[PDB]
């Protein structure tokens, strides 16, 4: 097999260089029976977190990553290598409809490296990744929120959209989102007593304001004016109405 750290390093590259994954990863291994010292052991954790990074080992990679980023903090590789880390993540991540806590894990893991290097080369890949990551999030929620109201459940709906323009804001479902939460509390509004009405509107006239606010070139403005005006007019007639008088809940 081996009798130094350099034989056993050059093996793992010859394996990595012909895409040999498993036999490559053995020998970087062995590399550190020698200890870390040796002048190969940077090139060896490197190398390794890579090889199981291509054998598609995400999370056996991101440990060798952060155990690089540890052991050689002044290493020109360590920004790379806290990038691929949340790389690992980020192939993890899987579609929209499964759990997403390794999308919420690659979210943190790209934010902290973009606080850290805030100038890096990577900065605008790694921003891309995030964007797509809450893209999947937001999407998640906004088709939860589409579910609730088919089922007529519409607090449920209007809050489930909420999160996405609340917790995703930059996501292209956001706009979509406001539009769909005003569509949900007109719905809930209606179904409900008279007297917890108003609020329900105002929640719906409230949400076109930040539309306006948030997206001024939302091509959903003109869709939305339809709520709202909707909202509008069924809140002047309640809030116009002398005879209903509004607990003090209902303001």
């Amino acid at each position: 097999r081996h009798s130094s750290p350099q034989e056993a390093f050059e093996r793992a590259m010859e394996f990595y260089n012909q895409g040999k994954y498993d036999r490559a990863i053995e020998y970087f291994k062995a590399v550190f029976t020698y200890g870390r010292t040796h002048e190969w052991a940077a090139d060896a954790q490197f190398y390794l977190a890579r090889a199981y990074y291509q054998n598609k080992e995400y999370l056996l990679a991101a440990s060798e990553y952060e155990r690089f980023i540890q052991i050689y903090q002044i290493d020109p590789r360590v920004p790379q290598a806290e990038y691929e880390r949340a790389m690992c993540y980020y192939k993890l991540s899987p579609p929209y409809e499964l759990d997403q806590t390794d999308t919420r894990k690659a979210i943190e893991a790209f934010q902290l490296f973009i606080d850290r290097y805030p100038n890096h080369e990577l900065v605008d890949d790694a921003t891309q990744k995030i964007r797509e990551l809450r893209a999947k999030l937001a999407r998640k929620q906004y088709e939860a929120a589409r579910l609730y109201e088919r089922r007529e459940l519409y607090e449920a709906a209007a809050v489930t959209y909420e999160a996405v323009f609340d917790a995703y804001p930059d996501t292209p479902w956001a706009d979509d989102a406001l539009v769909g939460a005003m569509r949900a509390y007109i719905a809930y509004a209606e179904q409900s007593v008279r007297a917890r009405q108003p609020e329900r509107y105002r929640r719906a006239v409230e949400l076109y304001e930040r539309l306006l606010q948030i997206f001024p070139d939302s091509p959903l403005l003109r869709t939305a004016e339809e709520l709202y005006t909707r909202a509008r007019q069924r809140l002047t007639e309640l809030e116009g109405d002398a005879s209903l008088a509004q607990g003090q809940r209902q303001n």
